[PDB]
């Protein structure tokens, strides 16, 4: 079994030597220069259809903390931008930093947000997530950037269950979810093709990363600091800083849906 973390032992700079697709073609994340990202005019309208989204639970697995979706139907997709066909979601979660100037793992012309949100859907063609991730375009990987400022009204009732799966293997039900509370206004959108950014590291991902980051409030970003990394009785280690660093962009073009 695998013991990687963010650590300085085992943190993302040591992941090549289980899981030697960390030095590949198509790793993420990677930084976003908004000046050599180009607008695609074949780009179709993104489609985020979460009306029908039936959240279960949320789990700490010692690396971040999952809200799983019901993913048996067709019930929240994404469609429509660089896509084809339906995407269905199955998980949410979050990367953040130790402090406020550091945590995404997307960077903007170098700017490091202070998380990122990562909505997870995988393509419906093939079957089931575990079929979808051995395929080219198997996922697609929606992020938006986390800044500190207001609160994010849509974000309270995850920071407020976060006390219950303090460690990991925790968990808590979380029903009546609505994922529709965390987009911002625009889904201006950039693109490009990429990989899970946590082994096994998987060239599977059609990222879509959003332009416009969400507002959360200090108070909201504090109490994800006070996570554990660790399970229930073990030294304790804060779940901070659990995000990858920019890969090489390499033979890739990242595509902008704006002017
Ligand atoms: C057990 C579990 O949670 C997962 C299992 C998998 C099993 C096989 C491939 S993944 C999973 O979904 N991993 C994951 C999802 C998204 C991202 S990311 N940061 O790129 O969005 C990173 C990791
Ligand atoms: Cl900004
Ligand atoms: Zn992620």
């Amino acid at each position: 079994s695998h013991h990687w973390g963010y650590g300085k032992h085992n943190g993302p700079e040591h992941w090549h030597k289980d899981f030697p697709i960390a030095k590949g073609e198509r790793q993420s994340p990677v930084d976003i220069d908004t000046h050599t990202a180009k607008y695609d005019p074949s780009l179709k309208p993104l489609s985020v259809s979460y009306d029908q989204a039936t959240s279960l639970r949320i789990l700490n697995n010692g690396h971040a903390f999952n809200v799983e979706f019901d993913d048996s139907q067709d019930k929240a997709v994404l469609k429509g931008g660089p896509l084809d066909g339906t995407y269905r979601l199955i998980q949410f979660h979050f990367h953040w930093g130790s402090l406020d100037g550091q945590g995404s793992e997307h960077t903007v012309d170098k700017k490091k947000y202070a998380a990122e949100l990562h909505l997870v859907h995988w393509n419906t063609k093939y079957g089931d997530f575990g079929k979808a991730v051995q395929q080219p375009d198997g996922l697609a990987v929606l992020g938006i950037f986390l800044k500190v400022g207001s609160a994010k009204p849509g974000l309270q009732k995850v920071v407020d269950v976060l006390d219950s799966i303090k460690t990991k293997g925790k968990s808590a039900d979380f029903t009546n979810f609505d994922p529709r509370g965390l987009l911002p206004e625009s889904l201006d959108y950039w693109t490009y093709p990429g990989s899970l950014t946590t082994p096994p590291l998987l060239e599977c991902v059609t990222w879509i990363v959003l332009k416009e980051p969400i507002s959360v409030s200090s108070e909201q970003v504090l109490k994800f600091r006070k996570l554990n990394f660790n399970g229930e009785g073990e030294p304790e280690e804060l779940m901070v800083d659990n995000w990858r660093p920019a890969q090489p962009l390499k033979n890739r073009q990242i595509k902008a849906s704006f002017k």
